[PDB]
């Protein structure tokens, strides 16, 4: 399948995409403003996702640092960013379907729009300016939004016994993106897609 992913934003960003164990294509490629990166993913592939780091510095070997999103110093991801990243989801040929969402589990960092190019399904969208109307305690020196459960590690945020509710900080995220998931036991927005569906990730989808 392939995901074409778009920088909409004024700013350089550095896509990734990984499925926590391993990379998928390359993993990461810089996307100034206005580039596209079309990136082949093996059918099958379930617990894919796709984000966006911001405010990186990489050497001639590709070992540096981001400012949000960081997998371990590396241009080409293959494992998940550091929080706060907005982060497209998605699990492909599962029985016969895909499922995509967006998440804000992780926090926020850019805008974005995840939507299949081919027919049968609906696209996803968080693209509310969460990082400036972010909550004081929430706010990430680094940049960004952190989901609650970065910033205080308990049960009740992580949702670690499986038990959790909504809270003051789920229900900011929710408010500003209805359609991500806002904490690990929300109502879910996943959409079903036909198997062997492609997609597109733009980040910073409006003005």
């Amino acid at each position: 399948a392939t995901f074409e992913i778009v920088n909409r934003c004024s700013y350089t960003v550095w896509a990734a995409a990984s499925k926590g164990d391993a990379a998928l294509d390359a993993g990461g490629r810089q996307l100034n403003s206005g580039e596209s990166w079309t990136i082949n993913v093996e059918p099958g592939t379930n617990g894919g996702k796709i984000w966006a780091r911001t405010d990186c510095y990489f050497d001639d070997s590709g070992s540096g640092i981001c400012k949000t999103g960081d997998c371990g110093g590396l241009l080409r991801c293959k494992r998940f960013g550091r929080p706060p990243t907005t982060l497209a989801e998605f699990s492909l040929n599962q029985y016969g379907k895909d499922y995509i969402d967006i998440s804000n589990i992780k926090g926020f960092n850019v805008p974005m729009d995840f939507s299949p190019t081919t027919r049968g399904c609906r696209g996803v969208r968080c693209a509310a300016d969460i990082v400036g109307q972010c909550p004081a305690k929430l706010k990430a020196p680094g940049g960004g939004c952190n989901d609650a459960c970065t910033v205080f590690q308990t049960s009740e945020y992580c949702c670690t016994t499986g038990k959790c509710g909504p809270t003051e900080y789920s229900r900011f995220f929710k408010r500003l993106c209805p359609d991500a998931f806002s904490y690990v036991l929300d109502k879910p927005t996943t959409v079903t897609c036909p198997g062997s569906s492609n997609y597109r990730v733009t980040f910073c989808p409006t003005a």
